């Protein structure tokens, strides 16, 4: 089967529309294809943080991440930092890759540009994450837009090392999540739903309780045509959510149209508040029902022990090839 | 006791320069101290390498090392890559160091204005240096004058580390050689013996041939006056001569003087020509017979082991402090 990769930066706050958008969609594609979720602390780093706090955010994604679905024994859930080959392929790859290629990095110059001394870690991840993707001979790598570059500095890594020192990593691919399903900001109908967004009225997460999802869903930009119609451009907060409504409930936006018919905005947004409350509900559930349970560790064990006897076989033909050790 | 680490760059070339300047003084340091000898071979990677070649130099180190008279068991003497807690560190470090300090590196500025793309590991194996120091809690760290500036930078990054998370590493020192001697090119009495000369004529290889022994002493550079008589300025030819004769053969520089009283250079080069094979022979012997025994990788084996066994509890406590894992 072919191999996906996909990392998660620790921050214990994944959007709605994270969880529509791919996430969801994981919860599905685990059982095709060979799936690796990996919790990259050690990009989480490279910027201030609390010790505390990044610990504790670590279980935090790792217990909602199963709590939405993810099956540890499907899919191989682990934190980065616990399988060393990452450190150690980040290192050799940093020795083949260009001052320039890195320089030039557009995620490098946008935070190299507001500040008087950055961590030289904002500089150098690059090679760590090509690490992170190309030694799990992954294929498919569901990346947004904003991240597309950065795939494409790994694919060409790749490639150098696979001709300098003979074929074995294999080129990756960057596939973009189902297109529709973009879920905007519930505040801003042409910006996109972010975790990061300065306003949490803009976003809706998978453990806002329902006072909170009630209180954001009932704030929701509308217009003043106060007709339950989907129209990208004219109609932008409706259209949006009326396109969360429907990915959460199963019904088109089609039915959903008639099903308003004469309704109101008022009873289009109870009634959106509703089916997001029942859907987050059990997710939340399982989320304390796995923070509090020991079998977390042991699911985080037996992950880092899988992504481990992988990433090491792979470091060892890359010191083989580089010509490091014995 | 105090700790003292030491780097060595993988070429399986030492100089006779280096064997009088301080290798042959830690063979009796290993014993007050508590010596760390360790063949950096991520380091040796920064630059073009050949897979075999590299990989050839390791073994040769390792077992010159042994042959000059370190001893395994009163030492530490392992490889770099063999010890992956100095990837780990690297990687933290880099984090906590800024875009200048690194940039700002006069061996970095050096080798980063004469070339079109030079590999980022040029410029980011400070971090990593500093991480093979700090890992042993090591005290001294024996350095030429041109890596002074180095060991500077390495002791910022510990105490800011220590500062930020809490005292940890031990803020190293940079000892400087004993020596006092300073063997200078057997071609340029001004210039100093190096490995790297462009003339093989230059320098003595402990693996040099008795035949190249020879030749090489009979074409070191002398004068005109045809005395043998220390005088640093106006003969350093020959007082450089006398010197590798007086550390090797035990007599002063007044005996040999007196010593070789009427005698030309002729018969000074002949017999300084003996000392020096003399002093060699069993060296490579004892070298041969490590690089073909097997108790060579035992060796390196349990170093990698004891190593492995202070640096992993010291990235452990990094680990703690910055937040990282479980």
């Amino acid at each position: 089967m072919k191999t996906i990769f996909s990392g998660i930066q620790p921050s214990g706050v994944i959007t709605i529309g994270n969880y529509i958008g791919a996430l969801r969609q994981f919860v599905e594609l685990q059982h095709e294809y060979n799936c690796y979720f990996c919790i990259v602390d050690q990009h989480a780093i490279t910027v201030w943080q609390d010790p505390h706090e990044l610990r504790q955010n670590i279980r935090r994604l790792a217990a909602l991440y199963l709590a939405v679905g993810i099956d540890p024994t499907q899919a191989t859930l682990f934190i980065q930092s616990e399988v060393p080959a990452h450190a150690q392929a980040a290192w050799m790859l940093q020795c083949i890759v260009y001052i320039g290629e890195l320089e030039r990095m557009t995620q490098f110059k946008e935070k190299s540009a507001g500040a008087a001394a950055a961590a030289a870690g904002l500089l150098t991840y690059p090679p760590l994450m090509a690490a992170d993707i190309l030694l799990y001979n992954t294929d498919i790598v569901p990346v947004g837009e904003d991240q597309k570059q950065h795939i494409e500095l790994t694919r060409d890594l790749a490639e150098r090392f696979n001709k300098r020192y003979g074929e074995l990593f294999t080129i990756p691919e960057a596939r973009i999540p189902k297109v529709g399903a973009r879920i905007m900001s519930l505040v801003d109908p042409t910006k996109k739903m972010s975790k990061s967004d300065p306003n949490p009225k803009a976003y809706i997460t998978l453990l806002d309780d329902a006072k909170t999802i009630e209180k954001k869903i009932k704030s929701a930009v509308t217009d003043s045509e106060g007709t339950i119609r989907y129209d990208k451009e004219a109609k932008p907060g409706i259209s949006n959510l009326l396109n969360i409504y429907s990915t959460l409930s199963g019904q088109s936006i089609e039915e959903l149209e008639r099903q308003y018919e004469g309704k109101g905005y008022g009873v289009f947004k109870a009634d959106l508040a509703q089916v997001v409350i029942e859907t987050l509900r059990p997710i939340q559930e399982r989320y304390h029902h796995w923070m509090e349970s020991e079998e977390l560790d042991r699911v985080l064990d037996e992950g880092a022990e899988k992504a481990n006897r992988v990433a090491s076989e792979m470091v060892r033909k890359m010191e083989q090839a580089m010509g490091l050790g014995r």
